Formats: C-alpha cells, structure tokens, sequence
DNA sequence: GGTCAGAAAATCGGTTGTGGTCAGCTGCTGCCACCGGTTAACCTCCAATTCTGCTGCCAGCCT
C-alpha cells in the first residue's frame, strides 16, 4: 500500500522489510509441516467409506491451511484444539 | 301468345361480432434448494506352469 503510490529508498529499512516478509512465510510453512501428523491422525479414522486415504489427507491439508489462516493467539489455547474443527 | 323486370334458390366469399379460450408472460410472493462460512479444555506418523528377455552380480585373466 505504500509502494502503490509512494517511492522511498532507505536501504537497510527496505532490506529488513523484505526480511520480515520472507521469514513470515518461513514461519507459516514450518507451522504447517509441524501439524501434518495431526492431519494424518485425524484422517485415518474415515477410511473405507467412499474416498481413498490420500484424498482425505490432502483435504485435511487444505483444512489445516485454513485453520492456520484463522488462528488467533490472544485467546491463548493449544493450536490442535482449534485446528481439529477445520480439519474435520 | 312471346320478351323483359322481379323473386327465389344455392354458392363463393367478405364482415362481423362477440363469446369465450388458451396461453404468454408478468409480477410476485412465498418458499425451498443450494452454496458458503464457523465451532477455541485436551488427544500430532498406514489395511500354476512355461517360455523369453532383462538386469544385477561375482569370480577372474589382462592390462
């Protein structure tokens, strides 16, 4: 929203701004790769009726991505209790 | 002890007249079918035989 209409060159400030932008996505990817086992453990109980196993796991992956989008830390709860709703 | 206007038939066709009649939407109004988002104690790794060709493998003369 700033570079849409305004141009500035602080070199160190722009470098650390891009550093924040990169490492936020690094953090998000690390969180998803941490909770993949939760996704698999939830999806292992729906097998045998209708769909395959890995389709269920990838749908749980989409639900986990949405839960990471919707997560809030100010209420102060364990992440798995919030993410189980979106995965299911 | 014969010719000419009128009357009386269907006949082909235009008027017409209204009497419904059916649909063609047209709101419209309620409703109902369908799609999307959301839920905050915790609990984080699966259910037989026959034949031909190919590749992987190990000793072993040769340099």
């Amino acid at each position: 929203e700033l570079s849409e209409r305004g141009e500035k060159l602080p070199a160190a400030q722009r470098r650390d701004m891009m550093w924040i932008c990169r490492d936020g996505d690094r953090a998000k990817n690390h969180l998803l790769e941490a909770n993949l086992r939760l996704v698999v453990s939830l999806a292992k109980r729906y097998t045998g009726r209708g769909m395959a196993f890995l389709d269920l796991i990838q749908e749980g992956n989409l639900g986990l991505i949405r839960a990471v989008e919707k997560f809030d830390y100010t209420k102060g709860y364990k992440f798995s209790t919030y993410a189980t709703w979106w995965i299911r």
